[PDB]
DNA sequence: CATCATTGAGCAAATGAGCAACACTATTCGCATAAGGTGGGAGTAGTGAGTCTTAAGTTGCAA
């Protein structure tokens, strides 16, 4: 697990990142999928851009709401609103039982949770 | 003599439903408008039979 100051530190770093990509500024050559949210609107961007599409290239999924989170800045609750509402039936041993269904929404918000802790967990070294 | 099935017993992992607390915005509510404007209007018209109640008119009748 990461400590908090990491938190605070690549956090900033991760503001001043997405608020340097999020303008426009960044190329099509860092990712076909950083261009793909580049079709949805220096070089400390562009080093951090080599950093995070090199560790969270191999997900894209993640690493979208990476960029929905940090580049487009949008609220926790929404991002597991929406995931929510994009919900397929799974296998959960759940509080209710093993039965294939949606999940709830506070599981979801602990996906995100995690995923997020996972996500900056991952990059943090590089 | 050993061993295991077989009956209790409880736990971590996971999750679904909340909770409070702040923070922000949509909606709602309440107030203002300066030349002058000073008695409504539709109201049905072809029921009849009865019964109770006043209301008034008349009329013996007694001091």
């Amino acid at each position: 697990n990461l400590t908090k100051e990491q938190h605070e530190w690549l956090n900033g770093w991760l503001e001043l990142w997405g608020a340097w990509v999020y303008s426009g500024r960044l190329e099509k050559r860092m990712s076909s999928v950083i261009a793909k949210f580049m079709e949805s609107v220096d070089d400390d961007g562009m080093l951090i851009s080599q950093v995070v599409d090199s560790v969270m290239y191999i997900d894209k999924k993640a690493f979208g709401i990476l960029l929905s989170y940090y580049a487009h800045g949008s609220s926790k609750h929404a991002i597991a609103s929406y995931y929510h509402r994009v919900a397929r039936p799974r296998k959960m041993l759940c509080r209710g039982g093993g039965r294939i269904q949606k999940p709830s929404l506070a599981t979801c918000r602990r996906e995100v949770d995690e995923i997020l802790n996972a996500s900056l967990f991952m990059i943090y070294p590089v």
